[PDB]
């Protein structure tokens, strides 16, 4: 129905919002684009499933959202992929996590504040129903 495509619009300026704050925090830069085979060639081998903001963006657009649990699963992909590549010690890597946790953090902190649980029960009904 007309209502149904309209809640689904509504779901798409929700995330694109969320998605942009996200993308505009300084601490989060490493994951607003793809890795880059040339400076990391060993990435797309250990790791089968990249995903980072800019990728996000294109899926809310794409219509590959249909709840915010769907949205999630891909920031939670972020910040595991991150935690897998890098797993050591050093500064660098302790950084990258730290960052990951907090990119993941932030997105379900901004979601419980600003998400009305109701809407996201109907797209999940709607969801359920095609």
């Amino acid at each position: 129905s007309m209502q149904e495509e309209d809640t689904f619009r509504e779901l798409r300026i929700f995330l694109r919002n969320v998605t942009h704050r996200l993308a505009i925090d300084k601490r989060f830069r490493v994951f607003t684009k793809p890795v880059d085979p040339d400076e990391v060639p060993d990435y797309v081998t250990v790791i089968k499933q990249p995903m980072d903001l800019s990728s996000v963006i294109s899926k809310i657009d794409l219509h590959k959202y249909l709840t915010v649990k769907d949205y999630l699963r891909d920031i939670d992909l972020i910040c595991s992929n991150a935690l897998e590549y890098n797993p050591d010690r050093d500064p660098g890597d302790r950084l990258i996590r730290h960052r990951a946790c907090a990119l993941r953090d932030t997105a379900y902190a901004i979601i419980k504040e600003e998400l009305d649980e109701d809407f996201e029960q109907l797209c999940e009904e709607i969801q359920e129903s095609r």
